[PDB]
């Protein structure tokens, strides 16, 4: 298709490897580019962790209000919210919002621990029908994004399907889904990624990720006014371990999708 030709040209211009999956919920049509290749998820994996804790809260009614200690030894790099509460506590709701809206890495580690380890996050993915997602490590090493490494990867096709089930479908209870949607719409890290390529009248909830090899990721649910919502995954990674981030590639992929 012509959208695929434009995505391939964007990828050729970028020097890296681009993965795109679009679901148009109006007719369940999809656009895939490298849609079955694995990509390092980096922080886009935090959506699965927050969702798995929300699922637990369907039976543990007050789980989101449970305090969790933030100790000095817990603090890993890029933890701007948790660092403010060292030697104090944050609730699981606050940790979920921090992991999702600021990509706080310590917050993610608290979600992983609540689930019993990385295997607990993968377990939730399998429980909702995602056979592809795998979380293998904690923060910060899950972002090493080593070429070919299957650890901490998924495919664009699988992550788009999962993000649809979590936000627009019924993988979660009604109030849990609404809470996840609120958190994603309130993300603070996404202005230069998918959001930057879309008409500004469209409502967007998204979660970014970044890692070594210039890995630059974003997954989004998109509400245009007057049409059914879309789900868009944009994954990007590069050959050089010290490559710069390329959020412009993600914005440009979104702009191409919105044109088609
Ligand atoms: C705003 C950030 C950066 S901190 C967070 C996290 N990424 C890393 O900690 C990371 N970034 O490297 C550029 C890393 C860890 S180890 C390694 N080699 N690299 C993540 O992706 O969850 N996410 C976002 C985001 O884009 O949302």
């Amino acid at each position: 298709s012509a959208v695929q030709q434009k995505l391939a040209a964007l990828e050729k211009s970028s020097g890296g490897r681009l993965g795109v999956a679009l679901i148009d919920t109006a007719d369940n049509t999809q656009v895939l580019y490298r849609g079955d290749e694995r990509f390092p998820m980096c922080g886009t994996s935090k959506v699965m962790a927050a969702a798995a804790v929300l699922k637990q809260s369907e039976t543990q009614k007050q789980l989101l209000n449970q305090p969790v200690e933030i100790k000095p030894a817990d603090l890993v790099n890029y933890s701007p919210i948790a660092e403010k509460h060292v030697n104090g506590t944050m609730t699981l709701a606050e940790l979920s919002a921090a992991a999702l809206q600021y990509s706080d890495n310590t917050a993610m580690n608290k979600l992983i621990a609540q689930l019993g380890g990385p295997g607990g996050v993968t377990a939730f993915a399998r429980a909702i029908g995602d056979e592809t997602f795998r979380l293998d490590r904690t923060e910060p090493t899950l972002n090493t994004a080593i070429p070919g490494d299957p650890r901490d990867t998924t495919t664009p096709r699988a992550m788009a399907q999962t993000l649809r089930q979590l936000t627009l479908g019924h993988a979660l209870g009604e109030t849990q889904r609404a809470q996840l949607v609120t958190w994603l719409k309130g993300n603070t890290t996404g202005a230069a990624s998918i959001r930057a390529g879309l008409p500004t009248s469209w409502t967007v909830g998204d979660k970014t990720g970044s890692g070594d090899y210039g890995t630059t990721n974003d997954i989004a649910v998109i509400w245009p006014q007057g049409r059914a919502p879309l789900v868009l995954v944009t994954y990007f990674t590069q050959p050089q371990q010290n490559a710069e981030s390329r959020r412009d590639v993600l914005a440009s992929a979104a702009r191409i999708i919105a044109e088609g």
